[PDB]
């Protein structure tokens, strides 16, 4: 089916065992590929205590007995890709203290000479500081800020991954339905961004596939309760509640399903396919209109 | 702006004042263009009745004082090709009594030797023997009587007026939002051939634009309560609230919006424009999500 | 472990050969340790059976680990027909179709109930339009509903009867081309009006079948493969142009061989695409993804 | 009268010279009646006032009638800023930037209140990206940044400070290519991203905007047109061999003159378009349309 072993893979954005980032990087170990992971610094030591601490070994379980391994830790800022780019607040900010080669084409080095070329990237991370402000509300700076960390992350993970991806290798990152059909409350213009991401992904799909011959795809998925999504009754329980009601399958969205979903277009199952926008989502992408509306009877 | 002053223009699926069909038609002669129709057979003598008794008058209104004027009003099935299409039942039932030439390419010619050659062509006709029924339900018949009469008369209308169209003129026809999402109700397979109807809009609009030159556009429209929608508190009447409290724009469709619409595909001012589904439906298609749904707070 | 089928039974609909699509899903079904069985458009389940029984496709048949796919049943079954009672006495006795009976769907789908029960995978890989060598603006309305009663409804028919066996968590995927969403000229006869229906049915029906069944629905939209069925089509093959337009302006300038939709469909039947239900998935090496043809006579060599 | 806008006034933002889109529809705002104001990217507004006021334009500015085009004002206008204090000293003594103030956003949305009053009609005609002619996988994080400050953001702000000053019933109209959706190679620097961006805000905004102020939002995805900003674009144009693969594979094999987004856009302004909002109408002679170039190398001559 699925042996991935012998292949090298890198995730970016995990810093618990919550979020979409951790099942990718769990499915992709269970299929027996090695896995690495690149964490936003200031959350970086909290995370290696949490595993050191052996407190999250329930979510690092293998259907078997074993418990996944991690090839490397990497700190990695995102909104950052070569030193020169990173302000002195920053540098001298207490949260990033003692940590180095963090920025996006520092990051790519360092794997390669750790661990050689690679063959899948993932792509789990996603910043809004004005998330929570409709679009008639949204500043330049955070529409900005929403998109350079959440889209060009990603083309310039594939700007200096690329170079170093075997060929037929693959790449995936994340979207969210507001990025086709407006979706109130995804406000701060992450709506937009994930609209860049998704095109990226094709125009990416061409560029990669092309000079690298490298596949590129995205997930458009359904509302999971992770930690970046609980910090915005929230926004996400109101979320997971309509998505469970209108949606065509009745069943809870677990982080996993994403997993599963991507560990499919990171394997060589999927080496057709490119440039796709794939909905793991219950199918709610597919309802032209809410069923439980107020507008019909119960 | 819009003069279509010298262009002869065939409405097809015109009935009564409340269809799409008329308001189109409405738009039409008010611009300055010659207005045909293509009515129904059994309804032919009521409509007839109703114009010629002088009571469709406040309808018929030109925001001028002039009232509406036909150049034809033609009976018309697209069920039926050529007469050795139309069956010993239809040709003997009591209410095609007294009328021939009603199959598309018989109109077709009907229309050429009494009006010559036409610039505009609208198709404003479905019918779904099916409709109130899921397609988990819905029999090969319906599903196929379903396609026929409200896809395929759109390719026939077009072969065989297109033949008779001059350069640069248009076409235009009418499909639901159930042709791309899920819309509960709209069963009987309506949906699969609105479907069909998008796809051949859009593959006419190569065939015809090659051809002859005649641009082929559909319009996705919103709830509007015409008699063929009053004959599924109805389905429809739950239709247009919903459309009302979900959509951006909190307003009342009616007919017209569609006609103005209508008009302008059929106008020079749209030469560049082919193969295109434009929504006019208050916005509705672009939200990702019910507002007023039981699952948000009130 | 990751892809495990074992005790799950599918059938697949629409095989009578080696060289489609159909064959590479029943075989990728089956590595997954699957039990298969295969619906066979009755004028030629004798060919197929023999090429069977003979041992000529075994070649196609070895799986990786190099034992052979063999299969649950082979089923006589014409797509186009539900019922016994929908069948012209035209077939009833036609020469062809002489040494069978029991091949609409409904009868299928009871045989399959009889000989397997409930099945968990459904496969509709098949479609049959008349006048595909016909524009638009050629194609009549019987062949044009022809297309549509064979590559669409047919799918519809394939769910109602197959849906109340088939288990909670089930799924079905059919097969789609680029031509439903824009015109791909040459693809006539109303295929790809039939097509679009297809897919939304595909949107409909899972929402449908999701609710009433918990079974997921899907559609893989696939680029163009040499089967015999393409073959068909229209010197140099319609099909050829094709597959040599889309292995110069897709962004993976790759073959596409069958097995890649095999393994794509693979997926979306298996648990791991247990929250994927309605969507289209393009198996094309990207080619729906492009919005230009990058091979122009328009543009510079 | 069926296209009637007197009593209305508009603002057309992005109009330098008489080639782009932008003039097209000024000229087509205009016609229908409607009083004009216009904003041009400062450095050029010498350039533009003077061709204006000397009559190199006049040949331009003629409408069927055979009266001219005027203007209700012709307003400095950069929207890379949204305040004064958005400007870096940097520009606040570039010399082509020097004889001129009060061109933010915020700036300009409040001399047009003091000088027209509110507003009916509002269009986003400009974009800018540095790196446009570089790929993707090329292209700098602050040019491309940049690309989308300009070209779509720039949008979100002209809409926040326009629009208390637009009446119920009010309209606005961005610009895209199709590079949104799909690629078009040569189209870099983020501009295709850029655009995407653009066509979702104009989803989400035409629900905001269509709720607190009742004005529709749209976009109007153009084909190709030699315009000062196009042939800007990289010996034989980048632009001109869009146009010309535009002429050999768009369904009506015709010129795109300007006038046509021109009609495009006037309509979806006006009274007759008062149930259209949140859509991306393709003013491309259709090309949106095809799955195939049809001129291929791969295909027959
Ligand atoms: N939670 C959901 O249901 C949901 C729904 C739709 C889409 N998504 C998408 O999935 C992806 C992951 O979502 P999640 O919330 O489950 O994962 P998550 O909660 O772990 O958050 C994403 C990770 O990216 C990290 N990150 C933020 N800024 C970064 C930076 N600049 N550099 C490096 N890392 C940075 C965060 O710390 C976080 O660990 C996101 O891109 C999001 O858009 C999530
Ligand atoms: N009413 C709405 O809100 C609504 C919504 C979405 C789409 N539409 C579409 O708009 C079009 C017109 O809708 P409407 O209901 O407003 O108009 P309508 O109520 O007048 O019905 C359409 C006309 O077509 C005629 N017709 C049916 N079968 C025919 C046949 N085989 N040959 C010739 N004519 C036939 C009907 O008699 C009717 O007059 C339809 O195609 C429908 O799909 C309507
Ligand atoms: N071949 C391609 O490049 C291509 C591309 C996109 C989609 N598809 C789809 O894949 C499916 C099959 O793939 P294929 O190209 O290998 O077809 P194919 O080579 O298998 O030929 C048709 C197949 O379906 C069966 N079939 C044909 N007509 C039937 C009928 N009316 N009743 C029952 N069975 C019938 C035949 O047994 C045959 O195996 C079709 O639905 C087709 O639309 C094919
Ligand atoms: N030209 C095409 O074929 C094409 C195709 C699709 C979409 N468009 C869109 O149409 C719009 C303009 O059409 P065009 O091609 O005629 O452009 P253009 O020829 O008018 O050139 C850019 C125009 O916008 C203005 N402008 C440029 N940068 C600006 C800045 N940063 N601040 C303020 N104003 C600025 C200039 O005055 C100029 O008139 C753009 O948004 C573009 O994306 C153009
Ligand atoms: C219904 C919402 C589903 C949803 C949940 C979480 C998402 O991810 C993020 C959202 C915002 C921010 C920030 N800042 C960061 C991340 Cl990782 C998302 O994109 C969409
Ligand atoms: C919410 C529904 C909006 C809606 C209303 C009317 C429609 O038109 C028809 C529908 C069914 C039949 C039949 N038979 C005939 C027509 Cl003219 C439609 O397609 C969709
Ligand atoms: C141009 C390649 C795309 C393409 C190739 C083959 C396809 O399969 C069929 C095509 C036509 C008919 C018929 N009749 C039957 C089948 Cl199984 C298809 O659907 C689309
Ligand atoms: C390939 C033709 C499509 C195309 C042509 C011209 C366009 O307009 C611009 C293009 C680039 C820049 C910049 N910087 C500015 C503008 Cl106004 C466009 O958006 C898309």
């Amino acid at each position: 089916p699925i042996d991935l072993r012998g292949q090298t893979a890198f995730v970016a954005g995990v810093a618990d065992s919550h979020g979409y980032g951790w099942a990718i990087a769990k499915h992709l170990a269970s299929a027996g590929a090695r896995v690495a992971l690149g964490t936003w610094p200031p959350v970086l030591g909290l995370f290696q205590k949490s595993l050191q601490s052996g407190r999250l070994d329930e979510d690092r379980k293998l259907p078997d007995g074993s418990l996944i391994e991690f090839a490397g830790v990497y700190p990695l800022d995102a909104a950052f890709d070569k030193p020169e780019d990173v302000p002195q607040d920053i540098k001298d900010n207490k949260r990033y203290a003692g940590v180095d080669g963090y920025t996006i084409k520092e990051v790519a080095v360092k794997v390669k000479q750790d661990l050689g070329n690679i063959d899948i990237l993932v792509h789990s991370l996603a910043n809004g500081p004005e998330v929570t402000k409709p679009l008639l509300e949204t500043s330049r700076k955070g529409y900005l800020a929403a998109s350079s960390n959440s889209a060009y992350s990603f083309v310039s993970l594939l700007q200096h991954f690329g170079p170093i991806m075997n060929e037929g290798g693959s790449a995936v990152t994340l979207s969210y339905l507001a990025a086709e059909r407006v979706v109130p409350g995804y406000g701060g213009g992450m709506s937009s961004a994930k609209a860049a991401l998704e095109s990226d992904t094709r125009t990416l799909a061409w560029e990669a596939g092309q000079k690298y011959g490298v596949r590129v795809n995205a997930i458009s998925a359904g509302p999971l309760k992770s930690r970046a999504a609980s910090a915005i009754k929230s926004f996400i329980d109101y979320a997971i509640d309509y998505s469970y009601n209108n949606a065509p399958l009745r069943r809870d969205l677990h982080s996993d399903d994403v997993g599963g979903a991507a560990l499919f277009l990171l394997s060589p199952l999927a080496r057709a396919v490119s440039g796709v926008t794939l909905y793991v989502d219950n199918g709610l992408h597919a309802m032209g209109q809410a069923v439980d509306s107020r507008s019909m009877p119960p």
